[PDB]
């Protein structure tokens, strides 16, 4: 009935995670776990009921490509415990350790992430923050998507680091709720660009606000020409489809997924 891990059962160890939202530690609870201790004062409802409501979102997910929610902690503090992933994140592989993936593997990472996304969308979950930092490469073979949890915690107790993945309608903080299925798709288009170019977009602009203004007004978009010349002829078009400026013109993941598997049977 309950996934509440009682006080003293978990063993928080070496610190790895940082930033806002929360702090991420490697733990030990029935083996190596990940614990995301969202450092927030000491609630007290609504907060308690709000945390438990966000946890109930995570419980809806059971998929090889979605990070395994293992349990949550309220007692020693508020926290989410998931499986620990062996290996690095996609962002780290591509942009730090500079790992050069074989073209079939790159297509596979893409296929898998799209797969994981298709699932979330089916279970009526909008990620709201798909980026290569959040795509974990487990045992260097399985794609695990994470950080989709909370976001109500992000709004009820409160946006400066995911710029590159943000779709136009999101970038320009316009109508109250810009987040959609298609919003996640553009973000996917960006991670596709990351995969196919091994680069972050807009590296030749040094002014972040300028990126923000232009992307949001659709004057500037990712440079599709930079994809390596051994890239499939039809991968470039799928990427362009996902990155459409108007959100109405973007595919959904069932369709996206079909295109990857179609071009997969071409290598
Ligand atoms: C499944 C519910 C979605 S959620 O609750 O929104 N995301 C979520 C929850 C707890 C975490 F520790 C991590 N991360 C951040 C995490 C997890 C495992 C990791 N394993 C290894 N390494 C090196 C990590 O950095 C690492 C980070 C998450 F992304």
């Amino acid at each position: 009935d309950d996934w509440e891990i009682p006080d003293g059962q978990i063993t928080v160890g070496q610190r790895i995670g940082s930033g806002s939202f929360g702090t991420v530690y490697k733990g030990k609870w029935h083996g190596d776990v990940a614990v995301k201790m969202l450092n927030v004062t000491a609630p007290t409802p609504q907060q308690l009921q709000a945390f438990k409501n966000e946890v109930g979102v995570l419980r809806k997910t059971r998929h090889v490509n979605i990070l395994l929610f293992m349990g949550y902690s309220t007692k020693p503090q508020l926290a989410i415990v998931t499986q620990w992933c062996e290996g690095s994140s996609l962002y780290h592989h591509l942009h730090i350790i500079e790992t050069k993936f074989e073209m079939i593997k790159l297509i596979d990472i893409a296929r898998q992430t799209a797969q994981g996304m298709d699932y979330l969308h089916a279970k009526s979950i909008i990620h709201r923050d798909l980026k290569s930092n959040n795509i974990f490469l487990h045992e260097d073979l399985t794609v695990k998507i994470g950080d989709f949890g909370l976001a109500t915690v992000k709004s009820r107790w409160s946006l400066s680091g995911s710029i590159l993945w943000m779709a136009p309608e999101v970038i320009r903080m316009q109508d109250k709720n810009p987040y959609s299925f298609q919003s996640d798709v553009y973000a996917f288009g960006i991670v596709l660009y990351e995969l196919m170019t091994g680069q972050l977009p807009y590296s030749n602009i040094n002014n972040r606000d300028q990126i923000i203004f232009m992307v949001g007004r659709g004057y500037l978009s990712p440079d599709l020409s930079k994809v390596r010349s051994n890239c499939p002829k039809a991968m470039k078009r799928l990427m362009a489809e996902c990155l459409k400026k108007k959100r109405d013109e973007r595919p959904l993941f069932p369709q996206i997924l079909a295109s990857i598997e179609l071009l997969a049977r071409s290598l």
